């Protein structure tokens, strides 16, 4: 009789340098190491990281990154040009909740 319907999300390999972050981050240099060590070893065992895939009035593509510190900051480590990130279609309503008044007009 019924469906379930959502916003659509999808897997990709993307640019470290697409990922707008705005907030700083919270590090356990721990926790960043072992990441490094599973990413170098056992890769598919770290999950992508969750984007907010935004487009803009004219088109743009966004790609807002808040959360998957440590596994961003372990790709940087390791001098990666992709990360395996789950992109995530999101408004710039949703945007707004991260960045409130200082949530951009994206184009
Ligand atoms: N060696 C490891 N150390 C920590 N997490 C690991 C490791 N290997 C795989 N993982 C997985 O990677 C993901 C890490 O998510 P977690 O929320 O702990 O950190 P993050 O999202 O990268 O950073 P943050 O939550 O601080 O923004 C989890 O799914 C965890 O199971
Ligand atoms: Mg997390």
């Amino acid at each position: 009789m019924s469906i379930h319907s959502g916003r659509i999300a999808a897997v990709h390999n993307v640019p470290l340098s697409v990922l707008i972050r705005p907030l700083p981050s919270v590090l356990d240099p721990a926790k960043v190491q072992s990441l490094v060590d599973t990413i170098r070893e056992d890769p598919d065992s770290v999950p992508p990281i969750d984007v907010l895939w935004i487009k803009g009035a004219q088109g743009g593509d966004y790609f807002y990154s808040f959360g998957g510190s440590h596994r961003y900051a372990a790709y940087q480590q390791l001098q990666r040009e992709t990360i395996p990130a789950k992109l995530v279609q999101s408004t710039l309503s949703d945007l707004r909740v991260y960045l409130g008044a200082s949530t951009p007009d994206l184009q």
